C-alpha cells in the first residue's frame, strides 16, 4: 500500500512546475480564470518574489500539486491512502475527488487571504528537539502564550504565539540542545485556537460550497485520522487555528500497513520528514 504526500508553504521555488504547465494546459487556463493572473508566470518567473508572499504561494502550490498528482495517476497506480500538510491538504482533497479543481482553487485563494490578512503573534521552526522537550522548555521558560503548531518529525516542530515571547525563546531553546531555531516569515501566530476568528471565518466561506465524498481517504492534520465525507469544513477550517500532527498522520498510515510513501508536488520537503519520521518508528 502507498500513501501520496501533498507539500504545503515553505516548499515553493522559482521555476517549480515548468514541465507541468506544458502538459496541463486546460487547468493552467482554468488556474489563471480563478486568480486573475498568470499562474505559469508566477512559478517561473516569480514576479516581486510573490511566490514568497502567502497569498500568492497557496495557489502556486495547490497547482503545481494537483498537476503533480495528474502527471503520476497517468503513470503509476492510484495511491491508498492521501495526506498533505496544511496548505497540500487542500490538494489531497482535490486528488480524492471531494471538490473539483476550482473549487479547490478557490478555496486556497480564501485561505491565503486569510492568513495574509492575520494579524499577532508569531512562529518558529525548531530543529533537533522532541516534542516533550519543547512542552518543558516552554514551561521552564514561562512562555505560556506560545503553544505547539506544527508536529512534524520527532526531531522537528513548530512554535507559535506572541512576539516578543517567540523572540526571547530562541536561546534558551539553542542551549538546551536545537540544531536550529528559526523565526518565521508568517503573519501571525497559526495554528493556536489564538486564529480562531479566521478559522470562524473560513468556516463561514466554506458554508458556501457544496462538497463530494473523498474517493481515496485523506488523513486529516487536525485529527490525524481519515476525514469524514460530512466533516470537511471542520477539517478545513479547524485546521488553522490546530496544531498541524504531521508526524502522527504519517504513524497512522504506516500502523494500517503503508509502506510506501511518495511525495507528490515539488521539492523534498516531506520526503525528508518522513525519513525521520521512519527512522524512530
Amino acid at each position: 500500500m502507498k500513501a501520496y504526500m501533498f507539500p504545503g508553504q515553505g516548499s515553493q521555488a522559482k521555476g517549480m512546475g515548468r514541465a507541468l504547465f506544458d502538459a496541463f494546459p486546460a487547468l493552467t487556463a482554468r488556474a489563471d480564470g480563478v486568480l486573475g493572473y498568470s499562474i505559469r508566470a508566477l512559478c517561473q518567473d516569480d514576479p516581486d518574489q510573490r511566490l514568497s508572499q502567502t497569498q500568492f504561494t497557496q495557489p502556486a502550490l495547490y497547482v503545481v500539486n494537483a498537476l503533480s498528482y495528474l502527471k503520476r495517476r497517468e503513470e503509476e497506480a492510484p495511491p491508498d491512502f492521501l495526506a498533505g500538510h496544511s496548505l497540500g491538504e487542500f490538494s489531497a482533497l482535490f486528488a480524492a475527488g471531494v471538490f473539483d479543481f476550482e473549487t479547490g482553487l478557490a478555496l486556497v485563494k480564501k485561505r491565503g487571504e486569510l492568513m495574509g490578512d492575520a494579524r499577532g503573534g508569531g512562529m518558529a521552526a525548531v530543529i533537533g528537539l522532541d516534542e516533550e522537550r519543547v512542552r518543558e522548555l516552554l514551561d521552564q521558560n514561562g512562555a505560556t502564550a506560545v503553544d505547539i503548531a506544527n508536529l512534524n518529525s520527532p526531531s522537528q516542530v513548530v512554535i507559535s504565539g506572541a512576539k516578543d515571547e517567540i523572540a526571547r525563546l530562541q536561546v534558551p531553546f539553542e542551549a538546551a540542545g536545537a540544531k536550529k531555531y528559526t523565526v518565521l516569515r508568517v503573519s501571525a501566530a497559526f495554528h493556536s485556537r489564538f486564529m480562531r476568528p479566521a478559522m470562524v471565518e473560513f468556516g463561514r466561506f466554506l458554508e458556501g460550497y457544496d462538497f463530494a465524498p473523498p474517493k481515496i481517504p485523506v488523513i486529516s492534520n487536525v485529527t490525524a485520522r481519515p476525514c469524514k465525507a460530512d466533516g470537511i469544513r471542520a477539517a478545513l477550517s479547524e485546521q488553522i487555528a490546530s496544531p498541524v500532527r504531521w508526524c502522527e498522520s504519517i504513524r497512522y498510515l504506516m500502523g494500517r500497513g503503508v509502506e510506501e510513501f511518495v511525495e507528490c508536488g515539488h521539492g523534498i520537503v516531506l520526503t525528508g520528514l518522513y525519513a525521520q519520521i521512519r527512522r524512530d518508528a
